[PDB]
């Protein structure tokens, strides 16, 4: 790599890890338009098995993008619209607070104060509809964003009905594929194992529980190779030689609400480039991310604007993720931890590099 990549990739990331007792790390400079790699430590401790390329990280909320593109994929083949109504796609849901709510209020947690979590006592298809019929919102929808889990998972599952495939078969042949992001996968299959890292919390070696709609909020594992390769999609559209794709790519990036100086896109969210440093960190902390807030729509929604710093941070037991890009910089940057380590050190430490690097 360059020498001022690999110069501030080791004064920003080295002291991040001592910092934070990160166990194993990896890391994807994209520069120009092209990856740079780095690792550290260890994807198992008592196993002394390094992290390397190959290392699968749980990405946790970063699953949310995935599910976003598949989202806007759907739209793009004419399948779904996010104007539809919820019960177009699941009559069952006869509760009267769902009258208006619609399949984008769920991609944008606008619908009223869904939860942030699922229950964990929701098991089976029953439960499920249960939780969501007994649901009562807080606010009208389409007034406050409140980041959930329920909202965009229950998106995730209902935007994949017309094609008739489940949602990881829509997400395998529709995004994982095309893209030759061959190392993602939803559910590790057996002979990937030995690439699975632990997360660590607490000292004790850790993977996520199985959830209800965990698949569509934050249950992707990846290499820092195939992020890498996400990252350079979501940059370079234009790239992607299925049309439905590109343009779902391009629709994930649409900015469909604001608040403050940050924009809602379909898993994705986007600020102005250049960004105010201080409100991407700031904002990260779980105790402002989380909070509901009043949002403006816009109408139409704003074509995704190369002009943009977009990023999603993640995190489960064990992991931590972060993952923000510059479309007309051609610059990103991914970040794999497994441990779960505050937001803010970690879009901070980004900001320093990708803004050395501009
Ligand atoms: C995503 O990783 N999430 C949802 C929520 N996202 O906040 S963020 O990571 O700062 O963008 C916080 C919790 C977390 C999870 O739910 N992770 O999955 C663990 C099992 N629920
Ligand atoms: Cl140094
Ligand atoms: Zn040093
Ligand atoms: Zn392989």
């Amino acid at each position: 790599a360059p020498q001022q990549i690999n110069d501030i990739v080791h004064r920003t990331i080295t002291p991040l890890i001592e910092q934070q007792k990160i166990p194993g790390m990896a890391v994807a400079v994209i520069y120009q338009g092209k990856p740079y790699y780095f690792t550290w430590g260890y994807a198992d401790i008592a196993k002394k098995q390094p992290v390397t390329q190959q290392t699968l990280f749980e990405l946790g909320s970063v699953s949310k993008t995935f599910t976003g593109v598949l989202g806007g994929d759907a739209i793009a083949r004419g399948e779904i619209k996010l104007s539809d109504p919820t019960t177009k796609y699941w009559p069952e849901l006869t509760a009267k607070q769902w009258n208006g709510i619609t399949l984008l209020h769920l991609a944008t947690y606008t619908a009223g104060g869904l939860p942030l979590q699922v229950p964990d006592e929701v098991k089976s298809s029953s439960d499920l509809l249960r939780f969501y019929q007994n649901w009562q919102p807080a606010w009208a929808p389409g007034t406050q964003r409140l980041y959930a889990n329920s909202s965009i998972g229950l998106f995730g599952a209902l935007a994949v009905k017309p094609s008739g495939l489940s949602f990881e078969q829509a997400m395998q042949t529709r995004v994982f594929q095309p893209l030759k992001l061959n190392h993602t996968w939803i559910n590790v299959p057996p002979a990937e194992e030995k690439n699975y890292a632990w997360g660590y919390r607490e000292g004790k070696a850790v993977h996520v529980s199985p959830g209800a709609l965990d698949a569509e909020a934050y249950g992707v594992k990846s290499t820092i190779e195939d992020m890498a390769r996400w990252v350079q999609s979501n940059l370079k559209p234009l790239d992607i030689n299925e049309k439905t794709l590109q343009q779902g790519i391009q629709l994930a990036q649409s900015r469909y609400w604001q608040t403050g100086d940050m924009y809602q896109g379909l898993g994705w969210e986007m600020l102005d480039w250049p960004v105010n440093p201080d409100s991407i960190i700031n904002g990260s902390d779980n105790k402002i991310a989380l909070a509901a807030r009043p949002v403006k729509a816009i109408t139409p929604p704003t074509p995704a604007v190369r002009a943009s710093w977009v990023h999603k941070t993640g995190a489960t037991g064990g992991f931590g993720s972060y993952v923000a890009f510059i479309p007309e910089k051609e610059l990103g940057i991914v970040m794999l931890a497994n441990k779960n380590y505050p937001n803010p050190a970690r879009v901070d430490a980004a900001w320093q590099i990708l803004n050395a690097l501009q």
